[PDB]
This record gives C-alpha cells, sequence and structure tokens, in this order.
C-alpha cells in the first residue's frame, strides 16, 4: 500500500495472507471456511495466515491453515488477467473471534464515487511505512468511463478501477489478491495497475459483485 497509513490493529479482522515460505498474496475471509483472492497468485496448496498485524512477529492473535482446494474461476485468463478471482477453501474451519472475522459478499454493485478500504502487506515504495505491518488506505471507486481512458481497451467487465488519477496513494505487488470493502462488503480483489500511485494510472480491481453465482455454487459443491 502505496500513501496510506497503518491499520489498527485488528481493524480488517477479514484479511488474510496467502503463505508459501514468505507472504506472496493477501485475501480475503468470506466465512469459516473459504477465502476469496485473485487468480493470478494460484498455487495448489497454501497456508492461509489470519489474525495478523504484522506478519514477521509472533502477536498470539494468528490461525495458520493450509488449503484443501484452491480453485481459480473457470475463466480466468493469464494473457489479460481477466477473471481475476480465487476460492481457497480451508482444510480446517478458522475460528471466528476478536482478530478473525468475515467479510460479506457484495448484494450489489457499488458505484462510481464510493469510498472503500484497501489493505495489504505489499510494497510501501517509503522509507517510513513498514510493509511488515498492515498498511490501509481509502480509495474511491471510479466510472468506468475514466478506467477506460487509463486503459484503452484493457477494462472488461469483470474489472474497475479505483483510486486517484493524481497518484501518491495507490495498492502496489505484495497487495495483490487483497480485500477492497465498501459499506461493509467486499467489492473488489486487488489485481494490477502499471506501477504504483503514478499519476494516470489507477489500481485495477476484480469486480466481485458479478461473481455473485460463482462463488456461492462454488461454496457448497466443494
Ligand atoms: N497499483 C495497482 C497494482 C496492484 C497490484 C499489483 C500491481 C499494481
Ligand atoms: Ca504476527
Amino acid at each position: 500500500i502505496v500513501g496510506g497509513y497503518e491499520c489498527k490493529p485488528y481493524s480488517q479482522p477479514h484479511q488474510v495472507s496467502l503463505n508459501s515460505g514468505y507472504h506472496f498474496c493477501g485475501g480475503s475471509l468470506v466465512n469459516e471456511n473459504w477465502v476469496v483472492s485473485a487468480a493470478h497468485c494460484y498455487k495448489s496448496r497454501v497456508e492461509v495466515r489470519l489474525g495478523e498485524h504484522n506478519i514477521k512477529v509472533t502477536e498470539g492473535s494468528e490461525q495458520f491453515i493450509s488449503s484443501s482446494r484452491v480453485i481459480r474461476h473457470p475463466n480466468y485468463s493469464s494473457y489479460n488477467i481477466d477473471n481475476d478471482i480465487m476460492l481457497i477453501k480451508l482444510s480446517k474451519p478458522a475460528t471466528l473471534n476478536t482478530y478473525v472475522q468475515p467479510v460479506a459478499l457484495p448484494t450489489s454493485c457499488a458505484p462510481a464515487g464510493t469510498m472503500c478500504t484497501v489493505s495489504g502487506w505489499g510494497n510501501t515504495m517509503s522509507s517510513t511505512a513498514d510493509s511488515n505491518k498492515l498498511q490501509c488506505l481509502n480509495i474511491p471507486i471510479l466510472s468506468y468511463s475514466d478506467c477506460n481512458n487509463s486503459y484503452p481497451g484493457m477494462i472488461t467487465n469483470a474489472m474497475f478501477c479505483a483510486g486517484y488519477l493524481e497518484g501518491g496513494k495507490d495498492s502496489c505487488q505484495g497487495d495483490s489478491g487483497g480485500p477492497v470493502v465498501c459499506n461493509g462488503e467486499l467489492q473488489g480483489v486487488v489485481s494490477w495497475g502499471y506501477g504504483c500511485a503514478e499519476p494516470g494510472n489507477p489500481g485495477v480491481y476484480a469486480k466481485v459483485c458479478i461473481f455473485n453465482d460463482w462463488l456461492t455454487s462454488t461454496m457448497a459443491s466443494y
């Protein structure tokens, strides 16, 4: 996260760290057995770390659970990063408590201008911001028009832009797969962009609201 502030500890209880030796992507707990992340973060097996604030220090609130199934959206495309969403089933249910709580799936698509929170342990591009501690940032959803203007012909129905066209505040590598929460619901998954915090290049997020049927279906047949 670039240009944000350190999240208050456990203020984003749905935030998870996907670990394969080291943290490599974020994700969001949607229920006791399932985590939503970005399909480009795919690995056949991953360790989900919940209840984290500082990923390099034991705080006593962590729950480390290995995955049972990792399911990329059937139409994920590595050529253009389209339908960049994936589900991870936990091998054991997570224990919900003060440090671990799921985030609600969207009841509808958030309109342009809606203020959201994005968080993660990714590149901060700053000497003061310690990326080991969960970072937070408030970003507004941009209109499709603004999004297409920034990335002509690269925005599909499964993507939306959020952030500031003026730059300075944005998600970045390592935040990938993480949550974008607006009005208490998961509206986006950190997906891609050109650089981080560069003017004219806002972040691009997977549009969760159009995947509700795939998500709910998948979270019952598996
Ligand atoms: N600045 C958006 C972004 C997110 C994840 C990875 C690269 C870029
Ligand atoms: Ca920790």
